[PDB]
């Protein structure tokens, strides 16, 4: 059988790791892949064009693809595959746009009491100054006319807070500001897969989001991420009941079948856990600490999904922990130095290490992109897994490699 892996960093070439494991799979391509992921399968040049790909896989023979990252979703690559009649995992542009929709969640937490941040949206002020001495301080005002995360302040004054939308609402004549409660309690991430009827969650993950250790700096893609995250079970109940359960229900509603992964990004409180944003992938690095405890065949659950057969089936995990670590280049995330020639020798028992960007400029190996390698720790226990991944790094020929050292802190806490 050919499976396609859709992408080009270390959650791409983690599936196409565990794709590999099974016993279906005759060939693998990586589409675009990267110099790592040349020892699994054939590098595919894409060129982002969606009917392009799917029109090569048609004439490739291609019989499953996965898609790894967001935008070709958004982009209606399972619509243009669907077309050719090739079974993509994933779920399809007007799903995942309304899955990942601000819009919907609010519809969600208003109609199927989904328990999200509470924030709200205001274009003049002196509604935006009522609102404020209703949630409190902290609080979160971010430039609404700036769809990206610049522009957000987390203020600890009703002072502050008030000069953060006064600044927006007089630049000139500009417009929109969002005013979110801000939330006290560790983050945590809920990957879940789902074929429209029924949703399975994976085993629980935490995210590193913040580019420097104490959870400081820019906000990045993710500098690394360890699984499962110690949490009670009547919380992860709690997650399925209130969270995935019920986004199934208003997914349906909406009209579209959604088939594929389900990223719940989500604070725990006191109150309960609550649902910072919605996502329809795998997120990264993710997928690289889950899926090597993942017991299940990765082709023959995908299938599953994309046919709706997810019900007749049971996620097992290996007894044991996983940690990764991203080993950014020096730049990452604003502007990331490239060329970086890097040497990463074998990794001992215990230790994986996946390629999120990097190429090849002749024999030589060499960092391409922000993100450019991963380590992946391996234990029964989450320290030996952190252990063995830090045990590790050391190794590497990364020179200027930025990297957290602190990846696993909030766990090891419990």
């Amino acid at each position: 059988m050919k499976v396609l892996v859709v992408g080009s960093g270390g959650r791409e070439h983690a599936l196409l790791w565990k794709a590999a494991q099974s016993p279906r799979v005759k060939r693998l391509y990586a589409a675009p892949g990267n110099a790592g992921m040349e020892a699994l399968a054939e590098l595919v040049p894409w060129n982002g064009d969606v009917e392009a790909l799917a029109d090569w896989a048609l004439a490739e023979g291609i019989d499953l693809t996965l898609v790894g990252p967001e935008a070709p979703l958004v982009e209606g690559i399972a619509d243009a595959f669907q077309a050719r009649g090739l079974l993509l995992f994933g779920p399809t542009q007007k799903a995942a746009m309304i899955e990942g929709s601000k819009a919907f969640a609010k519809g969600l937490m208003e109609r199927y009491g989904i328990p999200t941040a509470r924030y709200r949206v205001f274009r003049e002020p002196l509604e935006a100054l009522a609102y404020l001495e209703e949630v409190g301080v902290p609080v979160v005002v971010k430039d609404s006319g700036l769809a990206a995360g610049k522009g957000v302040t987390v203020a600890f004054d009703l002072h502050q807070a008030k000069q953060a939308v006064a600044n927006i609402l007089n630049r000139a004549e500009g417009g929109e500001v969002v005013v979110e409660e801000y939330l006290e309690g560790e983050e945590a991430t809920v990957l879940a897969l789902t074929d429209g009827e029924t949703i399975l969650p994976l085993l629980p993950s935490q995210d590193h989001k913040r580019l420097l250790d104490g959870d400081q700096g820019p906000m990045t893609g993710g500098m690394g991420a360890v699984a499962p995250y110690p949490m009670d079970e009547a919380t992860l109940r709690r997650v399925e009941e209130e969270i995935l359960g019920p986004l199934v229900r208003g997914l349906r509603a909406e009209g579209v079948v959604y088939r594929g992964v389900v990223y719940a990004g989500l604070m725990l409180t006191r109150e309960g856990p609550k649902v910072l944003e919605f996502n329809a992938r795998f997120g990264d690095p993710e997928a690289q600490a889950l899926l090597p405890l993942l017991e299940n065949d990765l082709v023959e659950l995908a299938l599953r999904v994309a046919e709706g057969r997810l019900a007749g089936t049971r996620l097992s995990w290996k007894e044991g922990a996983a940690a990764c670590v991203v080993l950014a280049a020096p730049g990452y995330p604003e502007s990331p130095r490239k060329g970086i020639p890097l040497h990463v020798p074998e990794p001992p028992e215990g230790v994986l290490v996946f390629h999120a960007g990097t190429r090849r400029e002749g024999g030589r190996l060499v960092s391409a992109g922000g993100r450019v390698l991963n380590v992946v720790g391996l234990g029964r226990d989450l320290k030996e897994a952190l252990e063995r991944a830090y045990a590790y790094i050391p190794q590497v020929g990364f020179p200027g490699a930025v990297y957290r050292r602190d990846i696993g802190r909030r766990a090891l806490a419990r």
